[PDB]
């Protein structure tokens, strides 16, 4: 059995993936080596310790990356990094690991030798869960996105501040709801005061998310007008489906929304060529297990293609597939899918099952 080290395994991410391994047995598979960067069980950063491991599993951060990984690799160490942060996804030496969309690609890596295995951006794993069929029989000249994200993304500390601020709003307007009769336009001027406030908790957000959203999710690039995340959808898209070089334009917005845990995605899909729409359901919903087509009726996608219902599960629903007024070959799409599983732990899970068996 291969000795397997893992660290950040007590924060969010690395909560889930605790959760998603103790599910499917995957301890029995390895010897775990669990690590802590506490001083109050053995320490994160004892180069010696880590050593002795044949795979590092990390979910502790870019911080720790960038500070632990050089130092392990230039005392030589043959072995494999297993990472669930940003910080070494477009390394040359690192692979982006999402095994449904690109088993091919980690398979032709793990032959050529390399040792560098990190997960993907949520918002474009969960994109390539739900539509994988049509960038498998290269379908896809271009696709404009907008999406609805999750507080869970930005972290910890900002799923707490949303569920606060949610309270402070209604708490605002408390004995005005309980009476069926009050003015809704007074209800309304109490909780957008009450957003405008000073002791509203905007602290991890810049802005209030509770009721509102935010347009903007991590820095600014400069160069092309994008931020950080919508980058990604270009960057990241292409390098796990191993097209650098002949890049498939992904673009658009990345939104923050008042949902916990589940980013879901709008999304304008330029065709190559004019298929029919009961054939582009069978190209979708074949391409994995977890992808589920949902029919283009009121009940059903009120019922499945919600955070409500997505939320803390495997699924990838995708729905309100059709064609749009701009021609046959552009198609409508929304999919639902929960960020810490398939946008988090997931990819670095299976990887990792890989690596052991």
């Amino acid at each position: 059995m291969k000795n397997v080290g893992f660290i950040g395994w007590r924060g969010m991410v690395g909560s889930v993936l605790m959760d998603r391994m103790s599910q499917e047995n995957d301890f029995e598979n390895l010897n775990p080596v669990f690590f802590t960067t506490s001083q109050a069980l053995k320490s994160a950063f004892d180069i010696e310790e880590l050593k002795k491991l044949d795979i590092i599993v990390t979910c502790q951060g870019g911080d720790y990356t960038n500070e632990v990984y050089p130092k392990l690799k230039a005392t030589g160490w043959d072995g494999y990094w297993v990472d669930a942060a940003s910080a070494l996804r477009m390394k040359d030496d690192a692979i982006i690991v999402l095994d449904p969309v690109n088993q091919h690609v980690i398979s032709e890596g793990l032959k050529k030798g390399i040792k560098t295995f990190v997960g993907g951006n949520c918002t474009v794993s969960l994109m390539l869960m739900a539509i994988g069929g049509l960038f498998e029989k290269d379908l896809v000249e271009w696709i404009s996105v907008a999406t609805y994200q999750a507080a869970s993304g930005a972290g910890a500390k900002n799923m707490r501040e949303l569920l606060s601020q949610m309270g402070l709003l209604e708490q605002a307007v408390s004995s005005e709801l309980k009476d069926p009769a009050s003015s809704i336009l007074d209800i309304e001027r109490k909780v957008t005061a009450k957003m405008r406030a000073d002791n509203f908790p905007t602290d991890n957000f810049g802005a209030a998310l509770g009721g509102s959203l935010i347009p903007w999710i991590d820095k600014l690039l400069p160069e092309t007008g994008q931020t950080k995340e919508e980058w990604r959808g270009y960057a990241e898209t292409n390098k796990i489906l191993g097209l650098s070089d002949n890049p498939i334009p992904v673009d658009g917005l990345c939104v923050r929304i008042g949902a916990l845990r589940c980013h879901s995605q709008a999304f304008t899909i330029k065709l190559k060529k004019d298929l029919p729409l009961e054939e582009i359901e069978q190209i979708i919903a074949s391409h994995n297990e977890w992808v589920k087509v949902i029919p283009n009726d009121k009940e059903i996608t009120l019922r499945e293609l919600t955070p409500a219902k997505v939320t803390g599960t495997l699924s990838v629903p995708v729905g309100r597939l059709r064609k749009l007024a701009m021609g046959p070959e552009y198609l409508a799409a929304f999919t639902v899918g929960d960020q810490l599983l398939w946008g988090a732990a997931e990819p670095v899970r299976r990887i990792l099952k890989q690596l052991v068996a």
